């Protein structure tokens, strides 16, 4: 009878959690999108406003997944390829890249680099692929284009032609800066990894757009394996992103954004996840936006994911995980 895909109970959980999170953290707004894996169907979209489809922002390190997927799909790296991570790294083009927080220099695998979200590691993964190739992957993941959702006022976001990237953009676009995304694009993008490398355009009406192969089935699986590092000890979402009894694959981000002041005064805290990680049923993207302050993906947005996911697993009658959370050597 009801032609919308929205699950009303899930939608209340989403809106409740997100409002609490925005207030708890002193943000101005937030957004969340839950997609059913394999169908493109929107189980929840908060807030009850377009905002999820019209508000654009730099997503930060949730964008590292596009960079990772490119290098793996291009057979440039494997999950156990080693790179050196350090507080800073000076690059061929003269750019100094810094990790969010200083730490002891060490060698680490790609898997660990992503679990820790180390910028110094990520830029080296991204340098194994050309800019035009990465740009092509970004477009394939749906960035810079409307998702085609039948809702008013959808924004396409901002993906500048790679020919326009300078030395700094070369690297920042590898970790979700120098690009602008909507929440619906984030959810569509992360769903690829739970859908054997296929992007499925999102739908809010059930009925009474073509899907596309973005990466191989193999690339999709290894990225899905890599994302399970997030809640392992040392992962960026350890504790705060755990959903009791279910394997979580996740990525966190935080990025400075432009305030009305015109300066980089705001932050968006992002979280993109797939659960249960062994056989994903839903893809979730959450953003919390703060105007003169910093919010972190893990501390601001992950709890919103956790509330939504805990209910969704009940509502959909999914039994707790019976296989271990995937772990590569780090």
């Amino acid at each position: 009878q009801d032609p919308l895909t929205i699950n009303a109970d899930l939608q209340r959980v989403a809106e409740e959690s997100l409002n609490a999170a925005v207030k708890r953290v002193g943000g101005v707004w937030g957004s969340a999108a839950v997609l059913e894996i394999g169908t493109g169907r929107l189980l929840a979209l908060a807030p009850g406003g377009t905002r999820s489809v019209s508000a654009i922002y730099e997503p930060g390190s949730v964008g590292k997944l596009v960079t990772l997927a490119a290098a793996i799909d291009q057979k440039k790296v494997t999950p156990t390829s080693t790179f050196t991570v350090s507080s800073t790294r000076d690059m061929p083009n003269g750019e100094r890249i810094s990790d969010d927080s200083p730490h002891e220099t060490q060698d680490m695998t790609v898997a660990g680099i992503i679990a820790h979200s180390y910028n110094t590691g990520t830029v080296q993964i991204g340098d194994t692929v050309s800019d035009s190739v990465r740009y092509e992957y970004m477009q394939k993941f749906g960035w810079g284009a409307k998702t085609g959702i039948t809702l008013p006022s959808e924004e396409s976001g901002i993906l500048r032609p790679h020919t326009e990237w300078g030395d700094r953009d070369h690297y920042t676009t590898m970790f979700g800066q120098g690009v602008a995304v909507t929440t619906i694009q984030l959810a569509q993008m992360v769903a690829v990894f739970g859908q054997k490398g296929v992007l499925i355009p999102p739908r809010i009406i059930d009925g009474y757009g073509e899907s596309r192969q973005v990466v191989s089935e193999d690339t999709a699986q290894t990225v899905l394996n890599i994302m399970q590092g997030a809640t392992q000890p040392g992962g960026t979402a350890e504790g705060i992103g755990a959903v009791k009894g279910y394997n979580v694959a996740a990525k966190t981000g935080t990025a400075e954004n432009v305030g009305s002041s015109g300066s980089l005064t705001d932050t968006a805290a992002t979280f993109t996840a797939l659960i249960p990680a062994e056989n994903p049923k839903i893809a979730v993207a959450v953003v919390i936006y703060k105007e003169n302050g910093t919010v972190y993906g893990s501390t601001a947005s992950a709890p919103v994911f956790v509330d939504i996911a805990q209910f969704a697993m009940r509502e959909m009658k999914i039994p707790p995980s019976t296989v271990p959370l995937y772990k590569y050597p780090w």
